């Protein structure tokens, strides 16, 4: 089998991505945020409080004649930018562009924090890294990706993100018209439960490439793209008037400012961030300080590739026995 669905930016400045999910019987069409950096499948619902909903749409369990509770299992979770939520469990069916889970544990909000709350785009998160981080307890469920790996036609599924434009999530196949040239893989740790690789280097603009080791997560489910204290600083030098601002929480450029493009290293290859997809817009409405694209990791702990990078490339999960991650021009 395979599945293919479109992923739409929520905003002009692609904060964040949402895919349609058909959920239940008859189905209820749910746009959740694919995080290739968590591992639990939630939804706001008939069950969460009704204060900490503010438009979303929710599902409601009791009108599927497929969900049933999943007896005492409870979930919570707590995201990188210190939002959360928790809940209890149904299992039910589950699609994404045509490819169809049974029993795919679907987790009910009791509880959203307020980030989740004022975002009334985002009725949920289908998370997308290993099942190792599935938050269910006492016993730890599948992601849906998990769930359909073996009736996959190949035990893989593509982010192919766009840049202030639809995109595409495709499971089960790759499809060899939506790149250019080939793609380079590389392998992945699975220690930490995410997608984790090494870059082997970077460049800013029309500079040289410097080859150095960088360890990080491909992340769908970050907007921006954190990279080492260095390497930013290396970057925000090239623009002038670029200053890091704790006030503000990060660097910010002038607005008027042309970006350069930032390169990463796969392996030998190249995948080329334009200038265009590292600006994050006015600070506030009408200010001309523009937050920037590229954040330092410091304090962090950890390298992330998000949106920004990753909507510079077709990206390939293996999921294969010894999952690899691939990533080509586009």
């Amino acid at each position: 089998s395979t599945g293919s669905a479109t992923t739409t930016p929520i905003d002009s400045l692609d904060d964040a991505y949402i895919t349609p999910v058909q959920i239940g019987t008859p189905a209820q069409t749910l746009n959740l945020d694919f995080d290739t950096g968590s591992s639990d499948l939630w939804v706001f619902s008939s069950e969460t409080t009704a204060s900490e909903v503010d438009g979303q749409t929710i599902y409601t369990p009791s009108k599927s004649t497929t969900a049933k509770l999943l007896s005492g299992a409870t979930w919570s979770i707590s995201y990188g930018d210190g939002s959360s939520s928790s809940g209890d469990v149904y299992t039910d069916t589950v699609s994404v562009g045509g490819l169809t889970v049974t029993g795919q544990a679907v987790e009910s909000a009791k509880k959203v924090s307020s980030s989740f709350t004022e975002d009334s785009t985002i009725d949920g998160l289908l998370g997308l890294a290993f099942s190792t981080l599935n938050t269910v307890s006492p016993t730890q469920q599948k992601t849906f990706f998990d769930n359909a790996k073996a009736s996959l036609d190949s035990p893989v599924f593509t982010a192919d993100l766009g840049y202030h434009a639809p995109g595409t999530y495709n499971f089960g196949f790759i499809d060899t018209t939506a790149y250019t040239g080939s793609i380079t893989y590389t392998a992945v740790s699975t220690k930490q439960g995410f997608w984790e690789w090494t870059s082997t280097g970077y460049a800013v603009g029309s500079g040289t490439f410097k080859s150095t080791s960088i360890d990080g997560i491909a992340d769908t489910g970050t907007t921006l793209l954190y990279l080492p204290a260095t390497v930013v600083s290396a970057y925000w030098a090239q623009v002038s008037g670029a200053k890091s601002s704790s006030s503000v929480g990060g660097y910010v450029f002038p607005c008027s400012a042309t970006l350069p493009s930032f390169t990463f290293g796969v392996g030998s290859a190249r995948i080329v961030i334009p200038g265009d997809y590292i600006d994050f817009g006015p600070i506030s409405t009408g200010s001309s300080s523009c937050f920037g694209g590229i954040q330092s990791s410091a304090g962090i702990g950890i390298n992330i590739f998000g949106d920004v990078a990753l909507k510079a490339a077709f990206v390939v999960f293996n999921g294969a026995t010894t999952p690899t991650l691939g990533f080509a021009s586009k």
